[PDB]
C-alpha cells in the first residue's frame, strides 16, 4: 500500500458547520488538542472571513517567519455566480411551468451550496495547514484565532 498515517495528532482543526446570511458567512472553527498550551482540550469559536485575513496578515508580517512558507490565505467567499443565475431564473419565470421552475430553483440552490462548501474547504485547509506547521502551529495569534471566545474584530 501507499498511505499517510496520523497517530494521536496533538492539534486537529475543522469547520463542521457554517452559516450564510445574505451571503455573509460565519464559520464554526472547532479544535481538538492534547497540548498544555490551550485552556481546553476541545472547543469551538465563530469566525468570519476577515478574521482569517487578519490571521494570515499577522503571520506574514511576523519578522521571525520571513524564512518560513506560510500557507496561502483562503479566498473571500463569493456567491455572485449562483446569485446572478438565480436572478436570471426569476426573470424567466413566466416562460416555464410551475414544476420546471421548482426543479430548477432547487438545482440552483444546490449550485449555491457547492460554492459554499468550496469556500468552507478553502478556509479549513488553511487552518489545517497552519496546525501541521511545527513553528506556525505554536503561534500565539493562531491560538488567539482558535480560542478567543468573543468578537475578534473588536
Ligand atoms: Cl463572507
Amino acid at each position: 500500500v501507499s498511505v499517510d498515517l496520523n497517530v494521536d495528532p496533538s492539534l486537529q482543526i475543522d469547520i463542521p458547520d457554517a452559516l450564510s446570511e445574505r451571503d455573509k458567512v460565519k464559520f464554526t472553527v472547532h479544535t481538538k488538542t492534547t497540548l498544555p498550551t490551550f485552556q481546553s482540550p476541545e472547543f469551538s469559536v465563530t469566525r468570519q472571513h476577515e478574521d482569517f485575513v487578519w490571521l494570515h496578515d499577522t503571520l506574514t508580517e511576523t519578522t521571525d517567519y520571513a524564512g518560513l512558507i506560510i500557507p496561502p490565505a483562503p479566498t473571500k467567499p463569493d456567491f455572485d455566480g449562483p446569485r446572478e443565475k438565480m436572478q436570471k431564473l426569476g426573470e424567466g419565470e413566466g416562460s416555464m411551468t410551475k414544476e420546471e421552475f421548482a426543479k430548477m430553483k432547487q438545482e440552483l440552490e444546490a449550485e449555491y451550496l457547492a460554492v459554499f462548501k468550496k469556500t468552507v474547504s478553502s478556509h479549513e485547509v488553511f487552518l489545517q495547514r497552519l496546525s501541521s506547521h511545527p513553528v506556525l502551529s505554536k503561534d500565539r495569534n493562531f491560538h488567539v484565532f482558535l480560542e478567543y471566545d468573543q468578537d475578534l474584530s473588536v
